[PDB]
């Protein structure tokens, strides 16, 4: 059972990137970071420059700020393992541009199940707080939850990362109750 | 391993409804949605109309915006499975109306332990964010946490749903340490 | 295997404290609550008065608002189980003072791995909401995230408490996928 797709979900500073990187690097495959993120403020400019300087020379980086599905179709193959650094930031680029988010979330789950070579998606959980007091935050919260539902379904494996520790929730049989 | 009561907890758009609906249809009993809110804005009006179109003729609807406990005691019988749509919206009704929340929370947990028929409670986790900046939201966060704890103790089974996927957390031996 | 150090993580009003207290009281060593919390409002005062009336006189209090690593090295002995009230409030005290958080967190991880006696850290998850409106809250989200990771590494056991129910996530075999 070599898997062809893994979804890693966790909160903010959960350890999910470090965990993703560790699976990618123990694969003995040719590694490509698919990057959805553009540092456009100082806070964000830190994280990219600083934590990139602690990736091996072994990694290759391709940017995909909008056309994530298209990039995966083209760049995926059996010698390569692709890592999508943030589904979260990709969805945010689309939301802020005014795209309707259903078709591309739907395209991404399709692409993930029909992929040439293996891929790891890293995504945030944003759904476990108080309902946001603005239409934008609320609309993102729905797209993020739906998207993580459609990836988790399409992907062979799914792991949840809490406090730097990983827990497989797929593969694995879901509970079924007897009333 | 037979049960009377299930709590399904998850975040917003976690797939907890889908999951409660699947366990409900799996039982073959007669099926009642206990709706705990009508929709008073456009966004809510829509979420409650896709839900309506995705339930076939096996499903009946009884409203209980406030007297959820009483309604569960009248309607719960062995031919029936009741699904409480959102505990979260119920607590929201009580909180805004100015009710003290401890007595009705305790009465729901007591009611859950003693029902004539089976029931699935669907509820949100709301306590994994940054401390909210207003007394109303902090009070909701305290009350939804107590309510999820008292239902979870009362209920036979508890499932946690992430990214459309359920994990049982009750029954199951809890950790112990030397 | 008898353990040195337990991390207890979960959301607001999840049963973290009650769970921590149950394990502490089942251990039959001497019980010290390492309080980190100044009730400087009505809500906060009621929270810690409902806690203190639910504890047999078997419990002794000790305040550590700022110097929590130091306080743990000085009070820990196998004759004693120590329970820190809230890692979260300790972090908050430091953030508000203007301290740089990295050193004091790494110091605390170090100390937890090398204790004279058993300790339980009780800590909040705050990473699963929408990004905060303001830098103060963002800075806190990243620090509480980093702190839970390092304390999970350093502690022998990690539990995750949802709706009053503890799941053990460490020790246990981290899932490994192969592609
Ligand atoms: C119940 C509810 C609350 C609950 C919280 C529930 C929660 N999950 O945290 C409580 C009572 C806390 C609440 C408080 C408030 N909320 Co309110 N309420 C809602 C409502 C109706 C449902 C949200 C929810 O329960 N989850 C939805 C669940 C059931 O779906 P799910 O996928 O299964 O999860 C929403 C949404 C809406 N109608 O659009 C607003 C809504 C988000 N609330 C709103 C308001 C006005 C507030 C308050 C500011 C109230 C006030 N005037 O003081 C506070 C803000 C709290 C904050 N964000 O800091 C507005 C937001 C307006 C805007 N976009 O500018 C909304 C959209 C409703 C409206 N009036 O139209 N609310
Ligand atoms: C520590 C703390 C913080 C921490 C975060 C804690 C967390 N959980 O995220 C930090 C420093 C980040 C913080 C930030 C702020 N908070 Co503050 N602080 C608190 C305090 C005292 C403890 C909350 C806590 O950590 N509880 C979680 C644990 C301990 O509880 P448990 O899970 O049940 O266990 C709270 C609550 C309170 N009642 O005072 C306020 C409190 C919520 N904070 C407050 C304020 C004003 C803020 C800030 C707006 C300050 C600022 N000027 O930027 C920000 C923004 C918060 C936001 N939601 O954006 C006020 C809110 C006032 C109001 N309701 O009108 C409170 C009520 C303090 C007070 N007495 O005034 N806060
Ligand atoms: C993507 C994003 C959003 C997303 C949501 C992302 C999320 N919930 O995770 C959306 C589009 C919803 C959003 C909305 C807003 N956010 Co925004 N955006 C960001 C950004 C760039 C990403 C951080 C992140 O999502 N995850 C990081 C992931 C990859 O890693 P990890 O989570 O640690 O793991 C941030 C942060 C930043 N410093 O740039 C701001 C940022 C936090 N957002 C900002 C703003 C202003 C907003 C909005 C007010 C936009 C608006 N004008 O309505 C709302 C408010 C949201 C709220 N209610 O709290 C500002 C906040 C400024 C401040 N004073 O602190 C930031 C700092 C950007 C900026 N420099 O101007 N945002
Ligand atoms: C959430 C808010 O953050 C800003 N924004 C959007 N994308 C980025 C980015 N990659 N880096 C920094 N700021 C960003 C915009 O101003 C948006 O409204
Ligand atoms: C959080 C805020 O949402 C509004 N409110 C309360 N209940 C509902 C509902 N079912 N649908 C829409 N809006 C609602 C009120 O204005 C409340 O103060
Ligand atoms: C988030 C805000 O909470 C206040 N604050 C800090 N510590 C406490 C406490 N123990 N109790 C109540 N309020 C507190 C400060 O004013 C800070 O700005």
């Amino acid at each position: 059972d070599p898997i062809k797709s893994l979804l890693v979900v966790g909160g903010a500073r959960s350890g999910k990137s470090r965990f993703a990187q560790r699976m990618a690097e123990a694969s003995g495959r040719s590694l490509v970071l698919i990057a959805t993120a553009q540092p456009l403020d100082a806070e964000m400019a830190d994280r990219i420059s600083r934590h990139a300087a602690d990736r091996d020379a072994r990694w290759t980086l391709i940017e995909a700020f909008f056309d994530l599905g298209q990039t995966l179709r083209r760049e995926a193959q059996p010698e390569r393992l692709l890592v999508v650094d943030s589904v979260t930031l990709w969805l945010s680029n689309l939301l802020l541009r005014g795209d309707d988010l259903s078709p591309p979330i739907k395209d991404l789950a399709r692409t993930a199940a029909r992929l040439e070579g293996p891929v790891i998606f890293v995504s945030n959980e944003v759904g476990a707080g108080i309902v946001p007091d603005n239409a934008l935050a609320r609309a993102f919260r729905d797209a993020q939850g739906m998207c993580n539902q459609r990836l988790a379904e399409a992907c062979d494996a799914v792991t949840l990362v809490t406090a730097g520790i990983a827990t497989q929730i797929k593969p694995g049989p879901e509970p079924v109750f007897r009333f």
